[PDB]
């Protein structure tokens, strides 16, 4: 019946569930499985999994579907912590959209329409193949897609200096649940506000993005040193590099990644400049000579090469690359924003844990800059002025480790729990993109929880939007009264 539908609106890239381990179906469903952790076959499967090729595929689709009683889930870059893209408990399809991945870049007015199914490396390739003197603000991680990743806002290496993806979007093409093809205008402001940040999954099918492209230097500098420390050290590091992060002009990021074994720490410095080697050597010799960087450190590159190298890629072509195995661990992520500076002795317990766990290791970014500019409800994206730090703590693993699972697990809640006092509260903030289920979830099939659904998910949802929960319930209403797009942590929409 779905399939006649499907055939009826001219949609024919297609396939149902199949039980062969090495099925066509089996090979699309884990294309693009970025966390191994939900691909073993415990995990519900689709019904089927369709791929539309346009955007009228892509409202036929949906149409078809409501025909139906199916869970509709939406695939981009398929990198939701928790799954969320292509698991449910109830059946499902799955739209995948790796074919909707066309950029087209207008170098006279400097915007980009960006396919939804592309990712962000696929962006950056075609923005530095299009000019050296454009670049985009968004996430670190070259094959997240633009799908889920703007829908949830988008930190990055520039963020400092132009904010978050989401920040700089200024029109979409969204898919309503009765298959309507929306503009901007269409969708009216309240709608394409919460597109822009408000999470992905929620409001139906976003098609394409309008991005503006922003302006960036022929050259910029970069470096990525890893310093391999003791714990005396690196705690002292850790504590100078906030301040330092937070307070260096727009122009600069610094950011770090750490872990250690035992005794060894390693501390990796991301070091982004909009400008000469010359100014950034002089402002880091200045406010953090601890770090003890030498000139080759330093080094002077295009944009599109900066992004490629701080994300550890050997080629600004393997940013086109969708399918590139970035990281092919199992994982499990949490993240805090910070309001007050970390004391020394949260950064020295943080060490001690990690020493204790080289399966572990965190990511640290400062705030401040242009994030401290833009307005709380500006997008649904709420810590901005105030917001201190994000500090993000991974726990990953191959398969051969997988029967420490649950130790690895321990680790992370008790690391979550150590933290608890130094980091935000009332509420201990989050960021949608960094979905997190131990916050809890709304199952849309128990009545008397659907009824209290509003407060019961004010439990995550204040944590993600703080104050611009409630305009975002308002927006959910009038896009998607009857609830078409939903997970466990989806916002509601009044009775
Ligand atoms: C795996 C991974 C994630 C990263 C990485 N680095 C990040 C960074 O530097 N900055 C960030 O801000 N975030 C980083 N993240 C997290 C990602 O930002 C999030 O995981 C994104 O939400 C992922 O988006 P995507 O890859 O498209 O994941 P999906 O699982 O397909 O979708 C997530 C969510 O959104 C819905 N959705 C997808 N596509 C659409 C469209 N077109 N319209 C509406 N909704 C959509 C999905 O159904 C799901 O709910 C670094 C790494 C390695
Ligand atoms: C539905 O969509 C999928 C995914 O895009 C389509 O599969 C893709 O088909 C193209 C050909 O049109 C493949 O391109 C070619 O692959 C071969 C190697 O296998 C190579 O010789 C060519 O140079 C080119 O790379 C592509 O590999 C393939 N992608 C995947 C993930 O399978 C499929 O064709 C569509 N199905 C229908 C019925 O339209
Ligand atoms: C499971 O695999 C991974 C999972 C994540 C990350 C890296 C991984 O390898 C990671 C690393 C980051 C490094 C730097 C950065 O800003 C400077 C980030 O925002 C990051 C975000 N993330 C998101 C979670
Ligand atoms: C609905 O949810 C409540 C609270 O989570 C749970 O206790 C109850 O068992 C559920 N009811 C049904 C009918 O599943
Ligand atoms: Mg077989």
């Amino acid at each position: 019946d779905l399939l006649s539908c499907l055939t009826f609106n001219g949609v024919r890239n297609h396939t149902v569930f199949s039980a062969d381990s090495d099925s066509d179906f089996n090979r699309f469903l884990h294309l693009s499985i970025q966390n191994p952790l939900f691909q073993n076959s415990l995990i519900s499967k689709p019904s089927a999994i369709i791929l539309p090729g346009s955007k009228e595929e892509l409202s036929n689709t949906i149409r078809c579907i409501r025909k139906g009683s199916w869970t509709i889930r939406l695939r981009s870059g398929g990198h939701s912590y928790e799954g969320l893209s292509y698991t449910s408990d109830t059946p499902f399809i799955l739209i995948d959209l790796m074919n909707l991945n066309r950029v087209s870049i207008d170098l006279e007015s400097e915007t980009a329409w960006v396919e939804s199914g592309s990712t962000l490396g696929e962006l950056y390739y075609a923005i530095t193949e299009s000019s050296s003197k454009l670049g985009f603000t968004a996430g670190w991680c070259p094959t997240v897609g633009t799908g889920g990743h703007i829908s949830g806002g988008g930190f990055g290496m520039m963020s400092r200096k132009y904010g978050l993806a989401a920040d700089n979007v200024v029109d979409a093409i969204l898919i309503d649940a009765n298959g309507a093809i929306l503009d901007r205008q269409a969708m009216g402001e309240d709608v394409f506000w919460a597109i822009r940040g408000g999470g992905g999954g929620v409001w139906g099918a976003i098609y394409a993005w309008k991005i503006k492209l922003l302006p960036v230097p022929e050259k910029v500098t970069v470096f990525r040193v890893t310093k391999n420390v003791a714990i005396d050290e690196a705690t002292s590091l850790l504590h100078k590099w906030q301040f330092v992060a937070e307070e260096l002009e727009e122009d600069f990021t610094l950011s770090v990644l750490g872990g250690a074994d035992e005794k060894q720490v390693w501390l990796t410095m991301l070091g982004f400049h909009f400008g000469l080697k010359t100014v950034a050597k002089s402002t880091f010799d200045l406010l953090f000579p601890e770090l003890g960087l030498v000139e080759e450190d330093y080094l002077e590159m295009s944009w599109g090469e900066s992004f490629a190298y701080l994300a550890g890629l050997e080629t600004v072509s393997q940013l086109n690359n969708r399918f590139l195995k970035f990281d092919e661990r199992a994982f499990k992520t949490k993240v805090d924003l910070t309001k007050e500076p970390l004391p020394s002795k949260a950064f020295y317990g943080l060490l001690e844990r990690l020493s204790k766990e080289p399966n572990g290791f965190i990511a640290l970014n400062g705030f401040g800059g242009q994030m401290s500019k833009i307005s709380s409800d500006f997008t649904p994206f709420p810590h901005r002025s105030g917001t201190r730090l994000m500090v993000e703590y991974i726990v990953a693993w191959n398969q051969s480790e997988q029967k420490k699972k649950t130790e690895f697990l321990d680790w992370l809640e008790k690391v979550y729990e150590f933290m608890k006092p130094f980091v935000s509260k009332n509420p201990r903030l989050g960021y949608v993109n960094h979905i997190d289920l131990d916050l809890g979830g709304i199952d849309w099939g128990n009545k008397t929880v659907v009824n209290n659904a509003i407060e019961i998910s004010r439990s995550w949802g204040e944590s993600y939007f703080l104050s611009n929960y409630e305009r975002l319930i308002r927006a959910k209403t009038l896009i998607d009264p009857n609830n078409v797009f939903n997970h466990p942590q989806s916002i509601p929409p009044m009775a």
